[PDB]
């Protein structure tokens, strides 16, 4: 192997110069604008397909290979989306039927409008809880079985506002937002929001009656609320309410390990859930234990309703979390399915399919929702191919919801709490990711542990805002004060590595290598110029005043005759000279920072050189500074201005700058910051550390 | 001028082989904090002096070219410092004498405590409206005239000693680096959104109305409509007053910067202006003749100490942390020019344990908070300051002014101090320029500019500053979402890699692919990174898998019937023209499409990219050897190593090498720590530069 070149030294302008260039005219805005109103008769073909996915893929339909199995997948999850309702419905603290709305419209619109395949459209724990949250403080906030009926009309509006706001950003183009939300943040908010809902379920657990407690620490007034009244606990519901949670999670298991051997998963939550209703109707628990049960519920849907501007003015944020969240969670389980089954997937599409179906729901009286997960799960492991089976999933809560719902009567509560709260393994086993990201990276780990506490805090809405927050701190954090350092060369040949790091190295003499390792902007700008100053040894400011006040002490002492100009050196008549300064003023001080003009004198002055009688100015080493500016990825209006006020300062005292490293988008970049000039120029970058480093030689030879 | 190389091809590790690592010792946190408990008695020493800056640069004085220049800087600034606080005591809603007692204290302290030798300490506009706005919310949340206004007094007082403890605490920890968080443009929208917030703020004593104390949000419009619902009962003497002041005041204040070589010391107009606004107020009797307000009189002396309200405390905390904020950036800010103008050392902890202290003793003594003013910091310094001795003597003044010749200071009306107000606002208002001028140059600065000035003016000024840091941090992320990933090409025939699109007479080696993102890679962009190399590939690994997988398992059922024959030569198919029947694995059982194809039990090698037999059809690639530019990728987080690990076990899986080049040791270094390595994952993809990798492919094919 051998890595042998032999080229000229080339600046970047001197590359440009020997090399076409494409000439290549860039996409502005206003272009950009034109092809966007096209109208092409192909383009809007695209658009409304787009925006009614089933029109594609329903054409398309393998009956022989999918029907059985979407019809399958359909009523196992549609059965799991009846108690998943009921028990989300019991989050918000709305009467359960509504939950089943909650189940039946979402996925109808989702059919038509979404994107996914595989995703189980409904109510999951974490956003029934925020929008319980919701109605509890637009209740209060509301200047004057009716408290039932003003949970559920608030339930309705916060759904629609939710909504609206997902619809509104489908159609402005921005399903980006989910990269606002990385791994550590997510994992860290789930689960402080799984432990928010193992809270939330203690009041069904034990059959108590906890206050609509509203955040911040919300979830400690319910600890309070519950264990302060642990006393009056109902034994029956919680021997149930624990029957069921152990039962549920061995079955489960036994579900995710011979999942192989079983054709089909074990449906663990329609069978306790039936021979629950059926033990405590033959029983009657319900006058024997004095156990909670689901009761009666209105056999239809519920009129349309209007949303009340009231709820929306006082729970505008409320929606706006909700959105985000909703939008997030979804998305993340039907991406996974996406990449699954390799089928492309439309965020835009998907907060618009998720905005319509909200909407409808919150017009119906449900209240938001978009996937749970487990649900979802449910769906895909039993077979599910497309949206067919959500439709029938929906199909089986309109036959709950018209006909049979009756048999959910005699039904207790806490077994729908069990079965939340049998679902919340995944979410709570979670915090193994401390651990790991500590060993990883610690930034990531600070995101999981401040996420974990801003939710546990201020709660599922608010507790999100600061963490994406603190989030976006934690990029200045791992860029504030960048490891720079000081290169020289190994091996004779073009490596530049860290000075410290290896031996035998080599630095040119007068020339300094230096490299800071990430982009500079306003937060690191500062440390920069700090490193920049211990790395070459001296200020070159402080270097140019003293040679400034040299030269003002040499013209005062040549002008009064004592010191005579020669163009071979600096001879003195009088060799008596006295102790004193100038001592400029304020309003004079300024005029040190200025450029040294020396042709006035006929002989160029060795800054770096005795001076005559006795003026001591410190002597540089220095004449050419390289920066390594490989790892800059970007400049910003702070660190341009940082930046050129270095350069001046360097060229100033006549070290010769040098900027290596970069691609021709950053010169071009820094082309508009107006930072080229008469005395910074372009001339200045070169292509690699080496083509600097023999200028230098050359140069100086 | 050649530049000739001829050196060995070399991978990261041949190259940490063949080069001895200069071995050096962990930093480790727990020797670190070995040191922190050095009890050393220079440490003691040095620590002791520099908590108290005055033990060492007093001694240091220099009497005969220092002392004079130090007492006219400080005659003036005092005399600018009495109007300044009276005014901005106006601001605050309260009694003009907590002003003379703001421009006390805490100069006095900051003499003691205080690092800075030019700024003159005290009140300035934004932060005596920002604390006027925190002692409404005070006053509002309260549980159940005079009365009112001392009122305001003690929750003035009580949110100065929260801002104080707020600031002494950030110094103790050793935090004064938060102003790195606050940018040139989020701080330039920040005070010209806040000089437009004291300029409305001074309308009701230009008019001399009654506007109720309106709190945030959109406070400056509540205000702007009081004002202006009753501007038919303006006083006209109050505008004229106001007016022909801020004229004269303009106009000399431009003779002042403009001939400052022709004047020995810059001409005080604030002063003269006042003396003679208040002889014409008291020889005219304009109270009486005009109805004008007038400053009054003034309680000769100090007020006793008093008791921070906790209740005050609890309903402003949020202000108070914002008061802290504002007040150290602004001090920082008004420092640091002339430390550097200077050239002597800013300590920023030092500034917050001063500011801090400062701002304690002034809210125990009846004051509010004041970090300092760029206008009156001006003034200290052009007339001659030099130490911060001037500063000692403006306090000295302002004592005088507080126990002796107060009521002189009667007779003056309101309207000049607010008109004082508007002549120093010009200059922070004269920043609408940088808009157009952003604009031109970073258009995410300019962002900054134009949100800052929205979130401030719609926003209060706390809520404000707040959320224009967090759009400012999120801009951060703007700026790499979406980066201009390229691929690259040879230029030159030699080790010259530039965009595959930019220049002609480029050369690909045939199966290279060499992909450039000009940005770290982390949470937010790890996807669109995925998704433009798969564009620039010009494929999916992972689709290639599967459909391998699939074609293998069709491959391998064939053989199970006999229907085919595997010999050392190939497939050899008896039979052809073979029923297509697709497999259609279940969701239970399609995810075995994404292993690692593992064919070693057939006796030969499958050529993926040959002739497949049976009518089974693969994708074929051209692409055998995948670069990855890793040069101006600054950092990695989790969620990216998870990603990128993703990645490139697909291409792996799939025959393709991968190499990443252009990384530094320190990357390297993280991305072990990180577990990104293991049997299929090496460290010798790692290779220093893209001509390294290109010859070491080259190298292989061959
Ligand atoms: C491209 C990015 C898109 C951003 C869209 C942002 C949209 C922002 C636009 C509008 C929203 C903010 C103002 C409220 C609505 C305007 C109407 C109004 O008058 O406000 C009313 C309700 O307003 C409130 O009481 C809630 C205050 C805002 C909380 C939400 C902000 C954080 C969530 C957002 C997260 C942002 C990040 C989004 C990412 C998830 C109050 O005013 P009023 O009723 O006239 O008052 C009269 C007296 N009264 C009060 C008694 C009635
Ligand atoms: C309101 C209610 C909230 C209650 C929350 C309670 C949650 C916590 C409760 C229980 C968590 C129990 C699981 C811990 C990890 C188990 C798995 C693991 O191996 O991790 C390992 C590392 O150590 C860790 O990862 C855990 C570190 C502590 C995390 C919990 C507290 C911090 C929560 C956030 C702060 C909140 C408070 C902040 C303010 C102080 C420990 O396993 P091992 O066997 O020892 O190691 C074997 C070797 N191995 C590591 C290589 C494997
Ligand atoms: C509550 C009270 C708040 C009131 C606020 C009012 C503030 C604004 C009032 C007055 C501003 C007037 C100064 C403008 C600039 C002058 C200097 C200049 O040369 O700039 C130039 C560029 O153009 C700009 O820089 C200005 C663009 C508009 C900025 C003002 C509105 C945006 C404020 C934020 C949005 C707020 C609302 C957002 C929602 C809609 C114009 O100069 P020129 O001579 O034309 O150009 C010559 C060539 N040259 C450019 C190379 C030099
Ligand atoms: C991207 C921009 C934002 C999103 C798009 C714009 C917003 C779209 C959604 C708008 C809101 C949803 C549609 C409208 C909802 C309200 C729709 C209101 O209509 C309700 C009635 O139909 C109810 O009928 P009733 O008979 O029950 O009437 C009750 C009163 N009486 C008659 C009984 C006394
Ligand atoms: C998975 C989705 C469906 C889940 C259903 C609940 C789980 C199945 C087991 C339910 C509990 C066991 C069976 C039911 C026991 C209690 C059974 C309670 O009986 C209700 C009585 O009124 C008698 O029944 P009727 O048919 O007279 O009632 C008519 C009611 N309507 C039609 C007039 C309104
Ligand atoms: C497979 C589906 C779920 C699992 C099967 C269903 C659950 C089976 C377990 C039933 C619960 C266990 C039996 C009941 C336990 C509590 C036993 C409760 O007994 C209370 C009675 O002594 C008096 O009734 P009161 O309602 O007046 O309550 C007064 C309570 N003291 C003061 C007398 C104690
Ligand atoms: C490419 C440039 C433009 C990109 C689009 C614009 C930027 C999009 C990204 C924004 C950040 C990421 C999305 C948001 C994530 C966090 C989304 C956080 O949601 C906020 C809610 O949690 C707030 O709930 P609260 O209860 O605190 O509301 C209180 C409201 N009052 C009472 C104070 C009025
Ligand atoms: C970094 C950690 C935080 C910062 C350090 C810790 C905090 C330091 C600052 C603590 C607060 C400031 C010092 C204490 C202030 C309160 C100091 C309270 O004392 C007030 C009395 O001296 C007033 O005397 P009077 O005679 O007027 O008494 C009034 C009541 N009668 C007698 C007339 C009826
Ligand atoms: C900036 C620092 C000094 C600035 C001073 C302001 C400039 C002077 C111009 C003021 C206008 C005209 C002259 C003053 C008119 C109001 C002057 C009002 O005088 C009060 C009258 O009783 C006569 O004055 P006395 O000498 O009796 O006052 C003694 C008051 N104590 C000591 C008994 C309490
Ligand atoms: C450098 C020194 C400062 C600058 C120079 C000093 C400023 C000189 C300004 C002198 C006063 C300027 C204008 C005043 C014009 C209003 C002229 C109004 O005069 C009002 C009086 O006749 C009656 O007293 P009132 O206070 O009740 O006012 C009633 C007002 N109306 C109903 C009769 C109209
Ligand atoms: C290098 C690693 C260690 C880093 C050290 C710690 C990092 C510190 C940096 C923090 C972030 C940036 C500094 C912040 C500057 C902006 C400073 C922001 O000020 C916040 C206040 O304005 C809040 O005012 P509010 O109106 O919200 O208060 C009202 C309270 N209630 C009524 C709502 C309850
Ligand atoms: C306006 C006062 C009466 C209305 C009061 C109620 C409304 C308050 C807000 C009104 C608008 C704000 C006041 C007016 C602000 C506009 C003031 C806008 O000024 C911008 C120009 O000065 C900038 O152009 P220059 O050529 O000076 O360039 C900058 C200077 N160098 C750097 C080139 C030398
Ligand atoms: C804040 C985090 C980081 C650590 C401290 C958590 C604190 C705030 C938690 C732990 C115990 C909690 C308290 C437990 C009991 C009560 C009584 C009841 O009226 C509800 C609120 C209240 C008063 C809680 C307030 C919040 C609380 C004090
Ligand atoms: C929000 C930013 C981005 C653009 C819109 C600014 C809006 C909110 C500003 C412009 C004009 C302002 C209004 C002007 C007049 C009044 C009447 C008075 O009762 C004070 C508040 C109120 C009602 C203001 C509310 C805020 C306001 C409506
Ligand atoms: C009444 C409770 C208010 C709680 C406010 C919490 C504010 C948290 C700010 C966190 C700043 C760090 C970066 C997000
Ligand atoms: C009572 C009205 C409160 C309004 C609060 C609005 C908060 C807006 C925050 C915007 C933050 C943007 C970060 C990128
Ligand atoms: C926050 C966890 C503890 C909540 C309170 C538990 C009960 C404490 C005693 C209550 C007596 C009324
Ligand atoms: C939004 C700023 C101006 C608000 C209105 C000012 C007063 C206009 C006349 C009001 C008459 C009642
Ligand atoms: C699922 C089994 C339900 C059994 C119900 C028995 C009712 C008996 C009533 C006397
Ligand atoms: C009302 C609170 C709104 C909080 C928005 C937080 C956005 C953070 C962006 C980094
Ligand atoms: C009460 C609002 C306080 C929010 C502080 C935000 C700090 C900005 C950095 C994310
Ligand atoms: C060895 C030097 C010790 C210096 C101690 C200073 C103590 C100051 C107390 C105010
Ligand atoms: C600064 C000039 C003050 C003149 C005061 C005249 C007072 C006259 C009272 C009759
Ligand atoms: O919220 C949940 O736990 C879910 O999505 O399943
Ligand atoms: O607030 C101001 O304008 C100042 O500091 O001068």
């Amino acid at each position: 192997n051998q890595y042998i070149v032999a080229r000229p030294v080339y600046s970047t302008n001197a590359f440009e110069e020997n090399h076409k260039k494409t000439g290549r005219h860039h996409k502005t805005f206003l272009d950009h604008l034109k092809v966007c109103c096209s109208c092409s008769p192909q383009k809007a073909k695209r658009i409304v397909l787009s925006l009614f996915p089933i029109a594609s893929w329903l054409p398309a339909y393998r009956l022989k290979e999918w029907l059985l199995s979407d019809i399958v997948s359909g009523i196992s999850t549609g059965i799991v989306a009846v108690l998943q309702g009921l028990a989300f419905a019991l989050l918000v603290d709305i009467p359960p039927v509504y939950g089943l709305y909650a189940s039946f419209f979402p996925a109808i619109i989702y059919l038509f409008f979404g994107t996914s395949r595989h995703i189980s459209v409904g109510p999951f724990p974490i956003l029934s809880m925020m929008v319980g949250l919701a109605v509890s403080g637009a209740v209060s906030k509301a200047v004057p079985l009716d408290d039932e009926r003003v949970r559920v009309a608030a339930a309705a509006s916060v759904t629609v506002l939710s909504g609206i706001i997902q619809l509104a950003f489908g159609i402005l183009r921005i399903g980006f937002v989910v990269i606002y939300l990385s791994e550590s943040l997510i994992s860290g908010f789930t689960t402080a929001a799984a432990v928010h809902v193992l809270v939330s379920q203690l009041k069904f657990i034990f059959q108590l009656t906890v206050p609509s407690h509203t955040d911040p620490v919300s979830i400690f007034k319910v600890l309070y609320s519950v264990f302060s009244q642990i006393e009056k606990t109902n034994i029956a519901d919680l021997v149930t309410a624990l029957i069921v949670l152990l039962v549920v999670s061995i079955v489960k298991e036994i579900n995710q390990r011979f999942k192989d051997k079983l054709p089909v998963p074990i449906p663990i939550e329609f069978i306790m859930t039936v021979i629950a209703a059926g033990v405590s109707y033959g029983c009657d628990f319900k006058n024997r234990f004095k156990v909670a049960v689901v009761g009666d519920m209105n056999p239809g849907f519920q009129p349309p309703i209007t949303p009340d501007v009231e709820t929306f003015q006082n729970t505008v944020g409320d929606c706006f979390g909700i959105a985000m969240v909703a939008f997030a969670v979804a998305f993340s389980v039907a991406s996974v399915y996406s990449l699954k089954y390799d089928y492309p997937l439309d965020g835009n599409q998907e907060l618009i399919a998720l905005g319509l179906g909200n909407i409808v729901c919150g017009v119906f009286r449900g209240f938001a929702g978009s996937t749970a997960l487990s649900r979802s799960a449910v769906q895909e492991s039993t077979g599910g191919k497309t949206q067919i089976a959500g439709l029938i999933g929906a199909i089986i809560v309109l036959i709950v919801v018209l006909a049979i719902g009756f048999l959910l009567a005699p039904l207790q509560k806490s077994v729908l709490a069990a079965l939340a709260l049998g679902n919340l393994k995944g979410m709570l086993m979670q915090f193994a990711e401390i651990g790991r990201l500590w060993r990883k990276d610690k930034y990531d780990c600070l995101i999981w542990i401040m996420t974990f506490i801003f939710t546990i805090v201020l709660g599922l809405g608010l507790g999100l805002a600061a963490s994406v927050a603190f989030q976006l701190l934690t990029i200045v954090f791992r860029t504030q004060f960048p490891k720079c350092s000081t290169l020289a060369n190994i091996g004779r040949t073009n490596i530049y590595k860290n000075k410290k790091d290896y031996y035998d190295m080599y630095e040119p003499e007068g020339v300094k290598i230096f490299r800071c390792p990430s982009p500079i902007y306003f937060a690191n700008i500062g440390f920069f110029r700090r490193k920049l100053i211990d790395a070459v040894g001296f200020s070159p400011l402080r270097i140019l005043r003293k040679r400034n006040k040299a030269l003002r002490k040499i013209r005062k002492l040549q002008k009064q005759g004592l010191l005579q100009v020669t163009p071979k050196g600096f001879i003195c008549t009088v060799d008596t000279i006295k102790d004193s300064d100038e001592e400029l003023d304020n309003n004079q001080i300024e005029v040190l920072d200025q450029p040294i003009n020396t042709t006035d004198l006929p002989f160029h002055i060795d800054w770096n050189d005795d001076l005559p009688l006795n003026i001591e100015v410190p002597k540089i080493s220095l004449h050419s500074l390289i920066l390594d500016f490989s790892a800059v990825s970007f400049l910003d209006v702070s660190s341009v201005r940082g930046l050129k006020s270095i350069l001046q300062e360097f060229i100033r005292i006549k070290v010769d700058v040098y900027i290596v490293g970069t691609d021709d988008d950053f010169i071009e970049k820094l082309n508009r910051y107006e930072f080229f000039d008469g005395e910074v120029k372009s001339s200045i970058f070169f292509l690699t550390i080496h083509d600097a480093v023999l200028h230098i030689l050359m140069k100086k030879d």
